[PDB]
């Protein structure tokens, strides 16, 4: 995907209002100046320029009166998402490596970001746990079959409950936030 | 890069103003809404999902009061740059298909698109002539070396202009606009 000293980024906006968003190097300059949606963005991806094979990126961004500063280290030849989401009376921002594995024919990759304070466990297959931490906790990835998942059972841990994914496409890899069960949908590029 | 039934866009705005994007498919039904503003974006692409393995999608597209509507073919798997520009007192766009070649380890790609009333070589090797068609022609794709090219030498067709191109990173293929020599660089996802 990226060429060396290369990423790719995906910004996803959990906040709800618009958030400003630069990235810095390590001298005052901006790899990205980007605003975005409240609930984007599903489909739109960045290419940023590193300084080295590694680097730790400044991540500034605006909401509302805070320009809050977060930085996260990224690696070259690889793609992330950045999920801004707000943090008490401020927000802040998680970074996230995507895979480079493509799903086989027939087959689509998802993925998912726990936001609640239980733990999750997504129940696809009962003989294959999918784990969900609580608090910002990332799944492992999971490949399924392309088609319609309207009610998917998910546990938390002698509690029961329904979640709906939508339409799965052919070849594509899916990450799911669980917000309140309810996730937001956005696609790996 | 993209998969079965899915594109890659980047939109290219050479307007003096922002232009408001909306791409449709055959049913009224959004798969790009966008903001761009003049000269972006050189980094930043989005992926769209087609209903077929070929479709005409539909632009439209906003500047000022204007709003134009241009048709445009594609086919799954593939990455386009759509460049709008200014077309007398209106707007209209071309779309480009991207290559999926790699350059080699200390090489770069490069391309032109020429928007002069004049044809254009680039004189980047004299034993390989690079065409750029005048009114919007679009050349070869060309790989060079990794490097600074300061002064390009550029002919039409009994005189001689110079370009500069600015870093040529690794592993990265370049779109340059030749506006007035002057070019706009943008990057290939
Ligand atoms: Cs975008
Ligand atoms: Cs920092
Ligand atoms: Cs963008
Ligand atoms: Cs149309």
């Amino acid at each position: 995907m990226a060429a060396s000293q290369e990423i790719f980024l995906q910004v996803l906006n959990l906040a709800d209002g618009d958030v400003k968003v630069t990235v810095l190097g390590s001298r005052n300059n901006s790899l990205l100046v980007e605003s975005v949606s409240s609930f984007q963005n599903t489909t739109h991806y960045s290419k940023l320029h590193l300084e080295a094979k590694s680097q730790d990126l400044h991540f500034h961004l605006k909401y509302n009166s805070l320009s809050v500063h977060n930085d996260h280290s990224v690696e070259e030849k690889n793609c992330y998402q950045l999920l801004i989401h707000q943090d008490g009376e401020s927000i802040s921002s998680m970074l996230v490596k995507d895979t480079g594995i493509k799903p086989a024919n027939g087959m689509a990759a998802i993925r998912f970001i726990n936001t609640l304070h239980k733990d999750l466990n997504i129940s696809l297959d009962t003989d294959a746990p999918l784990s969900v931490g609580k608090d910002y906790g990332v799944s492992a990835y999971r490949t399924v079959l392309r088609g319609k998942y309207p009610a998917v059972h998910c546990e938390t841990e002698d509690k029961v409950f329904s979640l709906d994914l939508g339409q799965l496409d052919f070849g594509t890899t899916y990450l799911f936030v669980i917000t309140n069960l309810q996730a937001w949908k956005a696609e790996d590029i």
